[PDB]
């Protein structure tokens, strides 16, 4: 019976970039996005959507690696404004506020489609409406390249897991389930994959870092922050290694 603040009030945003590290809110900041992107192929010709751009670190990343035009789409205004601020100086990076539900882009505009621990907030109806949009904005042999958290089937998630889907606001779903999803939507050389133990890693990374700077950390945020986030991640360290709460790893091409 106690009010929370939601995932992305203004203050959960600061320390999720405190955890994850500065340009990013989700799993292995720039360190994940690195390994994520180290048999990706683009160049400075290549065009580039990022699904849920938030602080526009993954943009930066990818135009910074590849030269590559980026395009990135997040509902969250505010966040919007930030990723524009803190890339001014990157005329091949866009950003744009909008529910990617309600984007159009024309056929084959894309060379690859990115996105990274967004999908998770759209229904099961949505994900398939998005990844049907995918394929159409996709070029032939572009490529869709997705992190996302997954779980395991409801009737193994207890009480905790319970609450923080809710709280969330997540649909989440078993991995090979997603991949038949993608697969539906007539993606071709899927890859599904669970890569659970190497999101532990970054868990336990992350925490380690965060315990580290308790006291850098209690300087400017509050000390419920903080429990929140050590809490949080607790639990999800946790729930990985009982295989409930997972993180799935998708590549796909349009042939
Ligand atoms: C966990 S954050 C990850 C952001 C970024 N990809 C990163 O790795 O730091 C998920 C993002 O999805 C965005 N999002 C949620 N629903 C969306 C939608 N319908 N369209 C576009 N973005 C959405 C949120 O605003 C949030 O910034």
């Amino acid at each position: 019976k106690y009010l929370e603040n939601n995932q992305y009030s203004d203050e959960g945003i600061k320390a999720y970039e405190f955890i994850f590290g500065e340009d990013y809110i989700s799993s292995g900041g720039i360190i994940a996005t690195t390994k994520i992107l180290s048999d990706i192929q683009l160049d400075a010709n290549s065009k580039v959507l990022d699904i849920g751009s938030g602080l526009g670190g993954g943009c930066k990343y990818i135009n910074e690696k590849y030269g590559a035009h980026v395009h990135g789409v997040d509902i969250c205004e505010k966040m919007v404004t930030i990723a524009k601020l803190r890339n001014q100086d990157k005329a091949k990076i866009e950003f744009e506020a909008k529910d990617i539900l309600k984007k159009d882009f024309p056929e084959s505009t894309f060379d690859m489609i990115y996105s990274r621990d967004s999908i998770l907030h759209l229904s099961y109806a949505d994900k398939k409406m998005l990844f049907e949009k995918c394929y159409k904005w996709l070029k032939p042999n572009g490529i869709l390249l997705i992190t996302d958290y997954c779980a395991d089937k409801i009737e193994n998630w207890d009480e905790e897991f319970k609450a923080y889907i809710k709280k969330r606001k997540y649909t989440l779903m078993p991995i090979q389930e997603y991949g038949d999803l993608i697969k539906s939507c007539k993606f071709q050389n899927v890859e599904a994959k669970d890569i659970s133990d190497y999101w532990l890693e970054l868990l336990q990374l992350e925490l380690s870092k965060l315990e580290e700077k308790k006291e850098e950390f209690l300087k400017v945020y509050s000390i419920k922050e903080y429990n929140s986030l050590k809490d949080g991640w607790t639990r999800k360290i946790k729930d990985t290694k009982r295989d409930l709460q997972k993180w799935g790893y998708f590549k796909a091409q349009k042939m």
